[PDB]
């Protein structure tokens, strides 16, 4: 039983709100991230999204601690502190060393192959979606608001440059790997992928047609070989020739001891 | 929870007891495998232990990944890279600023409260069940496979079950008193069974003189309660935990 008695955690500083949620930092034992969502629709994607993150038990994965019903609906989280991988590379512009780039990278591979492991498919795997908590430790959840947390989908612009060609004509282990692969883009180029397209209906329409695909020669110089190889397997336009995730962390795991 | 035969790559053998062997381990990142034919009182115990760790998911506290039963009896947690609290004052003689020492006890204080929330008793709360994973988060665990923590009641040989949250608050204020002195209670006493004797008749307890000249007042007053020797005098860790937090802003 995960369920959080009224009148337990102290509700402090709003962190975030969007068009289905509102996230507020908290006390309850220690520090606590609390999503707030009632509607027969929102019962239900508020249970789903508690029974995917009760499914989950590993470092790289944000830990769920609990949930509440009165006087709202609620999901408890660990505090996540410091920023998301969108928010060094883009925001602050953070310059990592290659050891720390392949690090992150080894740590976002291991929550990912956790999750597909446990027969679970993030649907919105994006450096938005990344966390660099205590600047150390990697932390995958699902930090957006816009977005309704249900089985499956029927306002997603911040999220259209790691979907797959198929995601946008759907979600597989596979379209999870190629929006890995353009995080791989971000971290090799310090770039989001397609900045020269002036349109996002133009990003649509090519990435869609199978006409369109990053540069992979944006990337860094220091950029490994294999790391390179990796991008682009994981960046294919179809979908079964795209590797697992058990195979890409290997790849990553053995780059980063070489 | 369940993880099926041929997932982990059990690794590197960390330590072993009279009752289990723990592994460092591959299974999607790092792991540390704890393995114990299995006997119906070990396959009592392997359940007993999965079921108290299922109910745990907090950042200071051991998290618990999976468990398998084939080819042998074996739970999966996470790896805790470092050193314990043990090896960090009393090995590696570490000698940690005011301001992380007080984190530390403010990080030990949430997983106790924690772990009291969700009416689990330690039974064995230890600067050797206190890891400093990554020199930044603490972890509580059981890596055993302990008598200066030991409160009265528990030293005891009672007809009464003497484990309680005031014997793991009794057991706190111990692991205080190292972070404080950066020594282990009752140095000068040569034998274990005169501790034994004079910590269960209320003769002894921590001296509190011994402590660090910069060790705060409010921390010296903590320490003391939790080490009364009446269970119903000791405080809380709600009241424990806010003290160090009000404590670690000043
Ligand atoms: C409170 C909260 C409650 C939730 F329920 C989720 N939801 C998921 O994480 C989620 C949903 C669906 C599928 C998945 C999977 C398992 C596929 C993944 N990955 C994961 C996220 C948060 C949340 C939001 N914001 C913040 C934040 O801003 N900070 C600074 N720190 C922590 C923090 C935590
Ligand atoms: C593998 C393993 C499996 C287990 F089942 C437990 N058991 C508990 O943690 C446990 C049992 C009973 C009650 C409690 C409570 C909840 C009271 C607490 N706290 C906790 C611990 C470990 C373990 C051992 N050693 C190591 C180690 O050496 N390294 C370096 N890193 C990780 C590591 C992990």
């Amino acid at each position: 039983d995960w369920e959080i008695p009224d009148g337990q955690i102290t509700v402090g500083q709003r962190i975030g709100s969007g068009s289905f949620g509102t996230v507020y930092k908290g006390k309850w034992h220690g520090d606590v991230a609390v999503k707030m969502l009632p509607t027969p629709q929102q019962l239900q994607a508020f249970k789903n999204e508690v029974g995917v993150l009760r499914k989950t038990r590993h470092v790289n994965i944000l830990l769920f601690m609990g949930y509440s019903t009165k006087p709202q609906l609620a999901i408890v989280t660990q505090w996540c502190e410091g920023s998301s991988l969108y928010k060094h590379l883009h925001a602050s512009e953070t310059k990592f060393e290659m050891k720390k780039l392949i690090d992150i990278a080894r740590q976002t591979a291991r929550g990912m192959d956790y999750l597909h492991a446990k027969s679970i498919i993030h649907r919105d795997l994006k450096s938005n979606n990344i966390f660099l908590h205590e600047d150390n430790t990697v932390k995958i959840g699902d930090f957006g608001l816009a977005t309704v947390k249900s089985r499956w989908s029927g306002q997603l612009s911040g999220s259209i440059l790691w979907m797959a060609p198929e995601v946008i004509r759907p979600y597989s282990f596979q379209s999870d790997v190629y929006a890995f692969g353009i995080v791989l883009y971000e971290l090799m180029t310090g770039q989001l992928p397609y900045s020269n397209i002036n349109n996002r209906d133009q990003i649509i329409e090519m990435v869609g047609r199978g006409s369109l695909s990053p540069d992979l020669s944006k990337v860094r110089s220091n950029c490994p070989k294999r790391m390179k190889r990796l991008m682009a397997e994981c960046l294919k336009k179809k979908r079964d020739e795209r590797p697992s995730f058990p195979r890409i962390l290997a790849e990553i795991e053995e780059l980063a001891r070489e």
